[PDB]
């Protein structure tokens, strides 16, 4: 039952904005447009609950002039997506809030904006879908290093629960946790790539370039006889999301040791990397799914000779196939999860395998794994395990600062997890239909 | 002016155990004896603040039986000091801590024990004096290569602030940083030798040998007609501390590139060497004093013919006169400091001056220097400077991995620095008397 939906993990104790009546207009704000949101989330507003009432199109050029002020700012410019070049892209900074809930009753969408949570505590964000924050990268040749658009970034914050949300493609990260942010739980959420339908977000981006190839040199090269990718090939390869969760963004900073995050009952569908990528702190994932089936299929479209031609011109275009990554003395435990078609599911050092300073600790327990039709269920520790950490000499697993995790939690069997998380009442926004006061609660 | 006491430098971002009330007994431990310390510093104890309440005598043979267990272990045996042969010497290993402050309210002493910090992050150590961890070396003939007793060793750790501490003689090093440890600041601290008073620690060691000369072949040789040193001469020459800070202990290890350390507002009185000695990484010293006046005086007791007689028998006994040393592609900047009676204040290659791989980068900016009554104020780099790096071909200075230091800081003028640091509210333990909660803070 509904206790399956309880707050668990490192965000334990977070009550957000509390249980507040919708009639308490001073502290419960119903948001219908960008101006309402700007007024509600203005620093020191004192607002405790923000109810998003409908989809919000929050790009810098489409919002009312009254909304073009803190907490909204113009983000880095859209350079390539025909829609985003019109709408613009905003960055909305939630700063200094202590005890805040942002939710919608029926899975409203947040489009064309990044959210940054800074210097805040006890923030709950639930039942929202995040979309239309990706575009093709010409400027940095496939590296996605310019726009810096991420759906949610947490900085120097404490106690954050993101739950029953859905995230689509992003130029950079989906949910990143930085600058010592502690007490994060992300649960019951869907992270997915583009599905390649004929009017998909990615297809719309590619169709624009196909009609004007000379204006997009990387795209033009990929389509040219030097490489030989079809437009359909490029849509398929571009469908998967390049980056999941960056937990600790700067190398060898001691504030990273304070990062803590729990991921559970989430689906990561065609996410190429960072589930999570950790530096220094403590991350626990249980009952998650990393299903990279479509990304793995897309990789079949790039042969070795094509890959050589792509890289020979300095372009990055292809499929990364990573799962969980622990670096820089971090601790990651994955348990009772399902991993499909991820080639390197368990990584312990990204920077220099013979420099132990860059190695993290990582362990996987009772997890189902499949690669190209293989079948394994077990741990990272048994001889020959396909979940063994690579590539550095292994640092024996232990948490950082405690012997056992400081919370209890309920575990499902991984063999039935895919059915549960992909059901009509599974992970994501707009799946759970109950009275809206339930979105303010943290246990059932 | 309490902001003068702010945490700065590479340990920025370290908050230690945080602000915790002394009434919060689960995580704030008052330590009166070795057993209390052993319980508080046991791996995974979860303790955040350790308040040392009084001087601690922590030798392996003097502590309670209940304290003879991890995190305490027996160190290498005392072979020569009459006191240490009775008390024994312990090694206390702080392992796996994240966010820990160890302090005392009034400058309590830690005696007869080495502290090793391993695999830890965000550690603060303040207002403690470290003493009685030196003895005469017969076994390695003056090399001090056997006992391996150091007051503090940091290994594979991140974020360490040592501040308002005092260090006396040690067999080996005072504070060493190893195995890729980064984010270290040492500030407002005193490092001093023995003062040669009639019951000083060094005098007690020499008196024991004077009464039993045949049992100490090196001491006996030095006193013999082959050399002609008096007991008083040997006490004076032994008074200075041989080694300061070893930052990177193994030649050409890739983890050395990750070492970072800031030294500031410290006094190094009669320290012969290693202020700091760096391999590979980055070290910044500002507003420090290296005052080797008494060591320089002691050197006058060894004439050329005496020195030749000492060396001819394979003994090392004398006065090294080094300051800051950068090796193996490391970067050391010293600025706004005072250096007195150090003959070789700036060194760039200890292992083989004809091999550039062993040369480090080093620069000194606006520093006051005096040798045998001379007077200079200036930099490393100007013609005829007595602060020029020796002895290898000079590598142009630059930091490793960054262009400018990743932190901001205020510089005092070196002309008033000696007065400031040797004042009643100057560097060292037992010097600041403010309410004890101030020892937990990192800014003022």
């Amino acid at each position: 039952g509904n206790a399956d939906y309880n707050l668990t993990g490192f965000s334990q104790g977070n009550t957000g904005g509390g249980v507040i009546s919708e009639s308490n207009t001073a502290v419960y704000k119903k948001v219908y447009n960008a101006t309402d949101l700007a007024l509600a989330l203005k620093k020191n507003s004192g607002v405790k609950v923000v109810e998003i009432m409908n989809d919000l199109n929050l790009g810098w050029n489409e919002i009312p002039s009254a909304a073009q002020t803190s907490p909204f700012a113009k983000h880095n410019d859209a350079l390539t997506h025909p829609v985003l070049k019109q709408t613009g892209v905003s960055k909305i900074t939630v700063d200094g809030f202590n005890g805040l809930t942002i939710f919608s009753a029926n899975g409203s969408k947040i489009k064309h904006a990044a959210i940054s949570v800074k210097r805040s505590s006890n923030v709950i964000i639930r039942n929202l879908e995040f979309d239309e924050l990706w575009e093709w990268d010409e400027s940095t040749k496939g590296d996605y290093d310019k726009n810096d658009w991420d759906y949610i970034t947490l900085e120097e914050s404490s106690g954050v629960w993101i739950d029953h949300c859905v995230f689509n493609k992003a130029y950079d990260g989906l949910v990143d946790s930085k600058k010592g942010t502690s007490g994060v739980t992300i649960s019951w959420s869907t992270f997915k790539g583009d599905d390649g339908s004929p009017n998909s977000w990615v297809t719309r981006q590619i169709n624009e370039m196909e009609a004007n190839k000379a204006s997009y040199p990387m795209y033009n090269y990929l389509r040219s006889s030097a490489v030989g990718l079809s437009k359909e090939d490029i849509i398929a390869i571009s469908g998967s999301q390049k980056k999941g969760h960056l937990v600790g963004a700067t190398s060898d900073e001691s504030a990273n040791a304070n990062l803590s995050i729990t991921l559970h009952h989430n689906v990561y569908k065609d996410i190429q990397d960072r589930m999570p990528r950790l530096r220094g702190g403590n991350a626990h994932a249980y009952n998650i799914i990393m299903d990279a089936t479509d990304a793995r299929a897309a990789q079949t479209r790039i042969t070795s000779g094509m890959a050589a031609a792509i890289a020979s011109k300095g372009y990055k275009f292809g499929i990364t196939s990573n799962g969980a990554i622990s670096t820089e003395s971090n601790a990651v435990l994955v348990e009772k999860s399902v991993i499909k078609d991820v080639q390197y599911p368990v990584r312990n050092n990204q920077t220099d395998p013979t420099n132990a300073t860059y190695t993290g600790k990582i362990r996987v327990a009772d997890t189902i794994y499949s690669l190209d039709g293989s079948s394994f269920r077990g741990s990272r520790d048994t001889a020959g395990s396909p979940l063994a950490p690579v590539p550095a000499a292994i640092k024996p697993f232990s948490w950082n600062g405690f012997s056992i995790l400081p919370y209890s939690y309920q575990l499902d069997d991984p063999s039935t997890l895919n059915a549960r998380l992909t059901a009509s009442n599974g992970a994501g926004a707009g799946k759970l239909s109950w009275s809206k006061d339930n979105w303010l609660k943290t246990s059932y």
